[PDB]
């Protein structure tokens, strides 16, 4: 798609609007009062670059925003901070997770945004500016950021739940319903997990640096807030390695239960084999073409001395 | 459930009682002599909060209290220190373990405790006030805290004896009783450990902050005592990471137990097969429609050269 | 094969030529305008040596440039810098990759380049110096070096893509086309990943030092540049480890698949073994040769045959 | 069990004796000449207490003494040094290793020793005193400590050797005598290493600590020696870690053996199965009720051409 | 055996000699001109003590000279430095490696050297003194120490090349020549690796600590070469670790090869049975004693509808 979404606001009031013309939003640069410019759809290179040239942001940053498959990171410029955030979808049952790159610039009184597509995790931060919630009005553009980063960070929690279900609904199938496609899912989880912690790890660094560095973030006013988040991020980081670990032995768990049935199937063939092997034989030999019930008795006799010998095993 | 349970005391005497009226205890904030306030059950949020207000507690600390799914932690504020802890109960046999969150706060001369549910490990501290044991009465709130939390440290230990025991039993089945349920209980263990590891490592970090920082805690007076506790902490970690190291390898032990029983059954079947396969054959060619013991005379001959050839094996 | 190759340029004009005469390039040591000396074929050590002696390069380095089993490293000197890269060629199907050692020294207004064999990645750089593009003409010796280095980095993505395929394919043979030769590949894969990440880890460290360190570098202005490829570098030293971690546990997934299959092979062998062993038997003991309703047998054989069938509806 | 063992000694003469009375060995605190007062059997708290006071040793230490599940640690007070240490014994055969805690306090002119039971590694130390060997007579209680120390650590090498062999031996069984028990002993080994490493790892730090700190221990005189015990402490550790590494994969090594044998019992059956399965058929089909050697020849042709097949595998 | 080989060189001239008398090489302590003394054969504990005291060396050192099972290390003193080093020798084909302890003390104009036996890698160094190659003649005692340390390190490369060959040749066996004794050599490799790894990691720390200290190591003249050897040290470490990683897997790689093969002996088996089981049955059922081709064709029909069915698999 394409769109652009600004949310200027102040302690007293706010205004909001949705345009598709880039020149209607550029004068907010010089707002005294905080703004949030959301640019859905980065695919329009010309929109980005325009915004990118007007604000005074280096080309390589602008090019960064158009490169999609990245680490999450921060970089501190003279008048602006630059951040690179991911934000996941997980379809359940078709066990597959998606990741949309967001990019963010903190200058003057504006929090720039760059979303690949429509549909996003900041529909709570939106409401808090519209209906005068929390301390979101009272404060500045760097708090706005902390609003935006938080809203995203919280999202993971609920993804972290969703998989926590997937694990639980796999260390069952493993040890009770041993099956072909169970193996698939298992690796499918193990993989996705990797992709997760490949993002969350730098994500803690991002927040770890933001907290502990500070330039045009108003210091002893927004930094604990950021720290609160930084705490949130540690938790999760932890919580991935956690699952990672549990999922790893998991495949050997299947293995062990798989083999254990092979065994059972073996015995079955062995005892049925082991008894009707010799009984067919004596039946076969008295087919030699060259007292009747007494052979049947020592058939029965020797048949059941196998039967009480597999009680001593099997 | 729900209760309150104070135990005031000084060098000389002591008092203690119980209620379900928050307003009776509040006055104990202005005690010149120590006080242990035990608000068990934290579902009754108005009580928590009533207090949370009266004593000067900031609402985020108070929310913390309410959320029981937390990183065990410690926050220092101006007139008070704040701590969270976990508390475990392992059901033997079901192989299942449960987590209460214990919240705490030191302030001036008072120890605000917050439990989810009746039932705790603080009895042995209760008695040391009750019958005047040790040097509890001659020392202050911080000490009470130490005490209280040392009383916790000590709990994990039995929990580490109990689990050990579960290791012992499991490392019998694995090698001697190859079975389905054994697989289950093993992983079950793995899981539990993780959760323990997860709790203890941070828990550790807590005592480390306390020890080497100390703000309203009679400094060169208690710090050591916290050191001693800070140590047990460590100990437990070791023990923990020990067991981790052990269990992990366990499954691979059992895996090997069973692939070693497959090899048996294969010899049962193989040799059975291997002697009645050619003997039921050659008395098959004499059941065609086109000396007699000379037949049996070579049927024994080979019958035996087989059982000699598996003495070179088996 | 051997080949010297120089490209001299500045804002206005440029020149280029391919030589097999070493002395027809040395005088570029005293160029006011940038110069990119590419010496393909480091077997002709005498050539290398001469470039050295002339420029005033310390033997150690010189020798290192010949020594092609080496860790990618930066060493900074008085007037020059020294850098050593590796450049990779993955062959697909035969899952087998080869790495060239390229070596670089910036100095005055020269970027000395020593390859091992004709054949590289840099071509698009040569386009940008030839057909006046980007901002490479405007910038000097150093920017170039970045451009050169960037060039290579970029190639690694390419390989990563190709590699990335080599996994997706291989996790359909793992759990659907189980076989011998799948195994082989899996090792080859892992080995190669090993050799690879082995080269990146320091590689990162090369671009890292360069940025936060700096000696004779058109720093202000280009530091950011050195930094932007150093970004890419971490990116890929991560994305490597992603594969290590995935592929590591790959031989276990396969395990789980294979036994599951064997198990099936047992099932069929048994539910046959178990039903036609006895029915062969009772149809065996009626081949006795002593003196003593025939469809009753076929019936009671029908009956007890079917209870076997229905009993493997409680398993199998 | 309970005793006390005094070993006063100077350059000129020495005296020693044994006793079940705590008061006899007190006056020595005031010895101008170094002494070694050994306390065996600290199941007598009452006595451990008594001196605890007398020598002016802070009760926390006295507790840490009487609690025998602890980390090797080092703590330097004003008038004293204090050190906890373990002392391992391997029962060969009953793969199982026991520990006894020895705590130590250097003060004035007396090394204090605290053991759980009679039976220690210190013997050698005594001799050198008894019969004036080395320089130990010429030097003070600090040295006495170092020696008592060096003694014990060295005893770990002895302990290594014993472990080395267990290994040598087990890495035969595995690849030469595949069996149910062999496993057991593997595991056992792996347990005994971990508990070892466990004590060694800290211990190392107990020797690292001493060396780089030095308060009362006549310094550039005794430092170099203590370092030597230290150097050894490191050597020990490394060694331990080598084995862990070796022994981890051992069972993998073992699995690869058993599973490999299965391979052969399968083939075995297969060929006997495969060559007779169709030969008992084709005979079996001529016992129908409705060129005799031509078939046997075919059977001789078609028993021959399975063979040729297996000269391309097996 | 036993030998002493001293070399006393100066920018103008040199002299060298072999003598098994330990009094003739003692004047060289007081040489203005650099000296390199090589003791070969450290079984003679009379000559390490004689030369150990003459130079003034501490015993603890002269004992560690002797202790040839040691972690390579560097220790510094007043008038001399100490360095314990190993040198490896690998038996190809027998897949076995044996070491030797070379100990080294830099003092005045004398590098004392302590070799267990004759046979060593310093033949090239002796070349660069004898014929006046390079710049060792013009340089002093510490350049020698370097030139020495370097030859030894360059040693490990020719070693690493041998091992590479082994891995290569082994990893041909795992995946194509599966067997019993293959799996042994694996383990062999691992051990040796792990012996190698254990030695190298500190040798690194040696040239790490030689390089960033320098007292009677002529500073900005030779510390640019200690660096160079230090570099090759890192390389070797790196390269070595390479292997640990590769090999650790290999074992697993073998097991997948075997456990595939069992399957291909399963298929074989099942199918012959599959077909010659129901067919061996009906022949039986017309071997009962109470339109002929008709069955022969329906045998044809069913025997081959199996055939078909296994082209869907197999
Ligand atoms: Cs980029
Ligand atoms: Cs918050
Ligand atoms: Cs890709
Ligand atoms: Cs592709
Ligand atoms: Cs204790
Ligand atoms: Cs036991
Ligand atoms: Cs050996
Ligand atoms: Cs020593
Ligand atoms: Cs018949
Ligand atoms: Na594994």
């Amino acid at each position: 798609d394409f769109e652009i979404e600004v949310m200027n606001y102040s302690i007293e009031e706010f205004r909001e609007f949705k345009t598709t013309d880039v020149e209607s939003v550029l004068p907010f640069r010089d707002s005294s009062t905080p703004t949030w410019i959301n640019i859905t759809g980065i695919h329009r290179t010309d929109v980005v670059q325009r915004v990118g040239e007007f604000f005074g942001i280096h080309p390589l940053v602008l090019e960064d925003i158009l490169n999609v498959h990245q680490r999450p990171k921060v970089e501190f410029f003279e008048n602006y901070v630059f951040i690179v955030l991911k934000m996941f979808t997980y379809d359940k049952n078709l066990h597959e997770l998606e990741s949309e790159q967001v990019s963010l610039i903190l200058t003057k009184n504006c929090v720039l945004m760059f979303q690949e597509k429509i549909g996003d995790v900041f529909d709570p931060v939106r409401e808090r500016i519209r209906y005068n919630r929390g301390i979101i009005r009272k404060k500045r553009a760097d708090y706005l950021l902390y609003s935006l980063i938080d809203a995203l960070v919280d999202d993971y929690f609920v993804l972290l739940e969703k998989i926590d279900d997937e694990i639980d609904v796999l260390e069952e199938e493993v040890l009770e319903r041993p099956e072909k496609e169970t193996v698939q899912r298992t690796h499918q989880l193990k993989r996705n997990l990797v992709e997760l912690a490949a993002t969350i790890w730098p994500l803690r660094e991002v927040l770890s640096s933001l907290y502990r560095d500070v330039p045009p973030l108003i210091e002893k006013e927004t930094v604990p807030y950021f720290r609160d988040v930084y705490d949130h991020t540690i938790q999760i980081a932890d919580t991935v390695e956690t699952f990672r670990d549990i999922v790893s032995g998991l495949l050997d768990v299947y293995l062990s239960s798989v083999s254990n049935k092979t065994n059972e199937v073996m015995k079955v063939l062995t005892i049925i084999a082991t008894i009707f092997m010799p009984l067919t034989f004596i039946a076969g030999i008295y087919g030699m073409n060259f007292g009747y019930p007494v052979v049947l008795a020592v058939m029965g006799v020797i048949a059941v001395i196998m039967v009480v010998y597999f009680k001593k095993k099997k």
